[PDB]
């Protein structure tokens, strides 16, 4: 129903999903 | 001129990268 | 105030975040 509610959640998913990203590249020592 | 609809279909194209990334690293073997 | 505004700022700032890790992935030669 609210689609900018939606986006805003959705931006916060992928956010933390480049997150997990940077620090697997950090943890794995790349 | 609907800037919500380009939004969600932003976040559809970040996803598609990060994806991408994930799948690299896994295809990669880090 | 303008939340649509915000989140086309929100997904430049993600744009960005995962370009970064595309070039890292490239420049570390993984």
């Amino acid at each position: 129903q609210h689609l900018l509610q939606l986006t805003v959640w959705g931006i916060k998913q992928l956010q933390a999903r480049i997150l997990a990203v940077e620090r697997y590249l950090k943890d794995q020592q790349l």
